[PDB]
C-alpha cells in the first residue's frame, strides 16, 4: 500500500499513460458454487467470460452477463494458478 | 490462460459473484515520467488516483483525471509497503 505522486516536466504533452480496467472477482457467496470449487480467486483478473472479453468492460455489462447467464458461466483468467 | 466454468445448482437462483472494475496501468509511453521513477508497472493494478477512487470507477473518468490534472498527479499501488 503506496502511492507515488508524479509531476509534469514537459508542457508538449500529457504524461502519456494509458491506463485500461478488467473485470475481476469483487465477492462470492459463502459456502456457493464458486467457494465450494475455488474456481476464481476475490481479486483475481478475468481475461474472458461466458466467450465475452472481460478488458475495458462496462462494470454493468459483466454485471448483466452474469445475471443473464442462467444455467452455465465460463470465466477466464491470465496467470496465477496456485501460489 | 487458465480458466473456470462454473454450473449452476438443481435450485431456480444465481451465482451470488459479484464481478467488480480496476483501473491499471495498460500502457505508458517509453522513456516518460513515470517509467524514469517507476510509480506504476505496466498492469499494475492501481487504487487510488488523484485521491479518486480506482474501483468500479469508469474508464472515461480516470482518463479525464489525468488529463484535468495538467502539472502533478497522485497514483496508488497496491504490493505491500517497501522502500
Amino acid at each position: 500500500m503506496i502511492g507515488v505522486l508524479l509531476m509534469k516536466s514537459r508542457a508538449n504533452e500529457e504524461y502519456g499513460l494509458r491506463l485500461g480496467s478488467q473485470i475481476f472477482v469483487k465477492e462470492m457467496t459463502r459456502t456457493g458454487l464458486a467457494t465450494k470449487d475455488g474456481n476464481l480467486h476475490e481479486g483475481d483478473i478475468i481475461l474472458k467470460i461466458n466467450g465475452t472479453v472481460t478488458e475495458n468492460m462496462s462494470l454493468t455489462d459483466a454485471r448483466k452477463l452474469i445475471e443473464k447467464s442462467r444455467g452455465k458461466l465460463q470465466l477466464v483468467v491470465l496467470r496465477d494458478s496456485l501460489e
